[PDB]
C-alpha cells in the first residue's frame, strides 16, 4: 500500500442506480405532476426510501465512513452520455453524466468549484443495458470505446472548471447481474466490461497527470471476485437469486437480505453497497 490520500469533508457524486441516493424518486414525482409523456414512478415500490436497494448506496456509505457530506446528483437509469436508459425523461431533463455534470456547473453559476470536494463517478451499466434491450448498433467494443470517453470528457469538463479531486468507479461485473444471466448475455457483458475496465484507467492516468488531479481509480470488478470467492467471510450465502424478484412480477423478499448479493435483478443490498463503500472508502484518511 502508499500513502492514504487526504481527508475528504464534501462529496459530489454522478452517476447511476449503483449511486442514487433519492434523485430518481425526486424527478419521477415531478414529472408525474405535471403529466410529462411517458413518466413512472421510479425506483418503485419494493425499494427503501428511494433508493434502487433495500438500504444506502456505497456512495453514502462511503461519505459516512470519511466524515464527509453528500451532494448525491446521480439518476437510476444514467448512462454515460447526456441522457438516461429511459428514453422519456430527455425531454424534460437530461440525466446522464454529461448531463449531471451541465447542472452541476450551472447550478454555481460562474462561482468556484470546490477544490477541496471529491467529484465521484460511477456509470456505464445503462450504455450496456440500452444497447443490449433495445439491439443498439455499435460492435460492444466500440460501445465501451464511447463510455470510456464519455467518462474521460466528464473529468476533463469537471477539472476545467477547477475540480482537483476525483474517485471514478470502474465497470461493476456486468456478467453476473441477474438480468443479464436470465438474457443469456453473459459473454457479451464480459467483454463490454473488459473493454471499459482495460482503457478507462490509462485514460484517466493521462489526464490525471495533465491537470495535476488527485485521482483514484475503484476496481468493482476486483472488489465483487473477491466477494463472490470468498462469500462466507463477508457473511454472504445467496450470490446468484435477487432477494427481492421483480420479473417476470413482484414476488415476497427474501428473509435474510444481509445474506444475498442482490437486491432485484440489476442491483446489488445494502450489504453490497455497504462492502463497497467501506472498499471504496480504503484510499482515504478519515
Ligand atoms: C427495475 C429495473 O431496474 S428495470 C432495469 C432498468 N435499468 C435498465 C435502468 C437498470
Amino acid at each position: 500500500t502508499s500513502p492514504l490520500l487526504a481527508p475528504v469533508r464534501q462529496i459530489h457524486a454522478f452517476g447511476d442506480a449503483y449511486s442514487d441516493n433519492g434523485e430518481s424518486q425526486r424527478l419521477t414525482r415531478e414529472m408525474l405532476a405535471k403529466g410529462i409523456a411517458g413518466a413512472q414512478a421510479l425506483p418503485g415500490e419494493v425499494y427503501w426510501q428511494g433508493r434502487w436497494s433495500n438500504g444506502p448506496t456505497a456512495v453514502e456509505v462511503l461519505a459516512r465512513q470519511l466524515g464527509a457530506q453528500l451532494a448525491d446528483h446521480a439518476v437510476g437509469g444514467a448512462k454515460s452520455g447526456a441522457d438516461n436508459y429511459y428514453g422519456w425523461m430527455s425531454a424534460y431533463r437530461h440525466t446522464g453524466l454529461a448531463g449531471q455534470v451541465d447542472a452541476y456547473l450551472a447550478t454555481l453559476d460562474g462561482k468556484p468549484v470546490d477544490g477541496q470536494a471529491l467529484h465521484f463517478i460511477f456509470v456505464s451499466a445503462n450504455d450496456f443495458f440500452e444497447h443490449e434491450d433495445f439491439a443498439g448498433e455499435q460492435p460492444l467494443e466500440q460501445l465501451a470505446g464511447s463510455s470510456v470517453a464519455n467518462i474521460r470528457a466528464a473529468v476533463q469538463r469537471l477539472g476545467e472548471a477547477g475540480a482537483r479531486r476525483f474517485l471514478v468507479v470502474s465497470s461493476t461485473d456486468l456478467s453476473v447481474v441477474p438480468a443479464v444471466v436470465a438474457g443469456n448475455r453473459v459473454e457479451r457483458a464480459q467483454r463490454y466490461l473488459q473493454a471499459v475496465n482495460a482503457s478507462l484507467p490509462i485514460q484517466l492516468a493521462a489526464l490525471r497527470k495533465t491537470r495535476g488531479l488527485e485521482l483514484s481509480w475503484f476496481d468493482h470488478l476486483t472488489f465483487s471476485r473477491h466477494l463472490r470467492r470468498n462469500p462466507a467471510r463477508y457473511g454472504l450465502v445467496e450470490l446468484d437469486a435477487p432477494c427481492q424478484p421483480t420479473q417476470p412480477s413482484v414476488r415476497p423478499a427474501c428473509a435474510n437480505p444481509d445474506q444475498y448479493y442482490f437486491w432485484d435483478e440489476w442491483h446489488p443490498t445494502r450489504r453490497v453497497h455497504q462492502l463497497a463503500g467501506e472498499a471504496m472508502a480504503a484510499r482515504y484518511a478519515r
